[PDB]
């Protein structure tokens, strides 16, 4: 049942979502990351400033080495670690124990986070870019493979809502649970698996039409990432979005370090004049051809709290991380390679406007090759 799903995720705002899970025999209780990012488990196996638990193999009767080392660096920072299987159980999760592939975390930098209560990370992309190569079978794919459990899970973040804040939400593993969404869902094509890559379409700032060449929003790339935090865009769409932001919200300006995500926002007591922001449509390509849908969130949501910008520049392409999840109820449908979003039954919104989905949209080659 899905029910035992609900709100089996925790994390502190902007340091992500964990789901506890445990490892090995006995089982080793560990809050483990959610991230549609990457693609290994890889949890902390060694002690760390940062963790007050570790996944310790010695006391696992069920931990069989692999005899073979990983080493993942990325643009932030690292972490490297010995493979290995062990058996692997989400408590609040599918009923089910998988013999998946762990990587023991032994040393890293800038990867765990201080005081984010998770000591590891679930990768839930694919195989194409696990590290240290393809061979090695992501957790889903294990869990797939050896449970009768199908092939699709669905996140619903939901965020604070009125010490860093605490947030709530439900990865709900093998299907969807339709009391976590209103209206209906739409689907986007998830254009090739590795990372869960869509195609954005068009995108509106208050209803204005950005009129760039559909090819920018998915330059080079666009992905669906739990395991980020902000909505990312590439260089000319953050320009032009930030441009358009700023215009809709002219009355009263801001410090352009804010703008830049670094300074925050501070009014006191519900006096945020949310209806100064404007709201943000992003269509995505339609599982027909020349249709498509249209996701709009909130100024709730790109603003996180005093508030932060959760819009940032990137050079990676278009990543929508959980501040525009949180809107949603978002499925991903591996089985049909697709994505479904719907309104979320949690998401954050006054008594003027609210996040939605609607489709759809038609049109008269926005995918950037590779
Ligand atoms: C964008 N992204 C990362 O950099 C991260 C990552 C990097 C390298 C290997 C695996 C995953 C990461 C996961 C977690 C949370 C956050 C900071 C840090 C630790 C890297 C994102 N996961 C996502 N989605």
């Amino acid at each position: 049942s899905f029910v035992e799903m609900v709100d089996n995720l925790r994390g502190k705002s902007g340091q992500g979502y964990y789901v506890e899970m445990t490892v090995g025999s006995p089982p080793q209780t560990l809050n483990i990351l959610v991230d549609t990012g990457s693609s290994n488990f890889a949890v902390g196996a060694a002690p760390h400033p940062f963790l007050h638990r570790y996944y310790q193999r010695q006391l696992s009767s069920t931990y069989r080495d692999l005899r073979k080392g990983v080493y993942v660096p990325y643009t932030q920072g690292k972490w490297e670690g010995e493979l290995g299987t062990d058996l692997v159980s989400i408590p609040h999760g599918p009923n089910v124990t998988v013999r998946a592939n762990i990587a023991a975390i032994t040393e890293s930098d800038k990867f765990f986070i201080n005081g984010s209560n998770w000591e590891g990370i679930l990768g839930l992309a694919y195989a194409e870019i696990a590290r240290p190569d393809d061979s090695l079978e992501p957790f889903f794919d294990s869990l797939v493979k050896q449970t009768h459990v199908p092939n699709l899970f669905s996140l619903q973040l939901c965020g604070a809502g009125f010490v860093l804040a605490s947030v709530g939400g439900s990865m709900i593993i093998g299907g969807i649970d339709h009391s976590l969404y209103t209206g209906s869902l739409w689907y986007t094509p998830i254009r090739r698996e590795w990372y869960y890559e869509v195609i954005i379409v068009r995108v509106e700032i208050n209803g204005q039409d950005l009129k760039m060449d559909c090819k920018e929003y998915n330059y080079d790339k666009s992905i669906v990432d739990s395991g980020t935090t902000n909505l990312r865009l590439p260089k000319k769409v953050f320009e032009a979005a930030v441009k358009s932001i700023k215009a809709a919200s002219s009355t009263e300006k801001f410090p352009d370090g804010f703008w830049l995500g670094e300074q925050l926002v501070c009014w006191q007591a519900g006096t945020t004049p949310w209806n100064i922001f404007p709201v943000i449509s992003l269509y995505l390509m339609g599982e027909v051809t020349n249709q498509s849908f249209r996701i709009t969130i909130l100024p709730q949501q790109y603003l996180r709290p005093c508030y932060k910008f959760a819009i940032s520049q990137s050079s990676t392409g278009t990543v929508m991380g959980a501040v525009i999840m949180e809107g949603f109820y978002v499925v991903f449908d591996r089985a049909r390679k697709r994505i479904g979003f719907a309104v979320s039954a949690c998401h954050v919104h006054d008594e003027f406007r609210t996040a939605a989905v609607e489709g759809p949209f038609v049109t008269l080659d926005c995918g950037y090759n590779i």
